[PDB]
DNA sequence: GGTATAATAATTATACT
DNA sequence: AGTATAATTATTATACC
């Protein structure tokens, strides 16, 4: 029988964008950006739900926001540790994903 | 100017939806990958029927667990983690162990 | 070993500043 | 660098057999 603790895990991987988020960060310099780098980035992600899950990220402590005093201010998304860690147990995935999937694949 | 991995992106259209992962996972620990409708529902505790139902054929599709008919004398019918699924649960295992250093519960 | 129907929660579309 | 309103999907809650 189950995991609680993977359980926990798919509350926020089984979701949208988090995974995704999470890894385009840890890939980042400093594993930071602005929210307009992921909008763009991201390429399909609407504000809303970029804005929504970058909230519930900060929640989880996996993703910090950080307001720089810079002139004008800065606003950047950074991993933290945890977030970071998480990132490095996404690689197998990844090394999954390019040796299985089939993006010309249909389905219903 | 810092692009995403396609192929990533499409394995968190499974993993990134309610259930999926647990399901690959569940599979993975059970006898030969396989298990029975009412065995997973039991054991996942909280997903209802039409949920599990909707899932296993999301899961068919991605070709990672097949829905096969054994016509024994009552017909058995069973969900089978594929060689591509087996793959795809061991590719889970680093996210497991990140969950037990740093998940509180 | 599941489906039918209905309601809720998650996600996206659009528009705007 | 994000918010607001409304629609659309995804998921769940009950029944039911």
């Amino acid at each position: 029988e189950v995991c609680p603790y993977l359980e926990e895990t798919f509350k926020i991987l089984g979701r949208s964008w988090n995974g995704l988020i999470i890894n385009y960060l840890s890939r980042c310099n400093d594993c930071s950006a602005h929210f307009s780098d992921m909008k763009r980035d991201l390429k399909t992600i609407t504000p809303r739900a970029l804005s929504l899950k970058l909230s519930e990220l900060a929640q989880w402590e996996l993703v910090e926001k950080q307001i720089i005093s810079t002139s004008p201010v800065q606003i950047i998304y950074v991993l933290t540790e945890k977030g970071k860690a998480l990132a490095e147990a996404l690689h197998p995935i990844e090394a999954w994903a390019q040796s299985y999937v089939d993006l010309t694949d249909q389905r219903t």
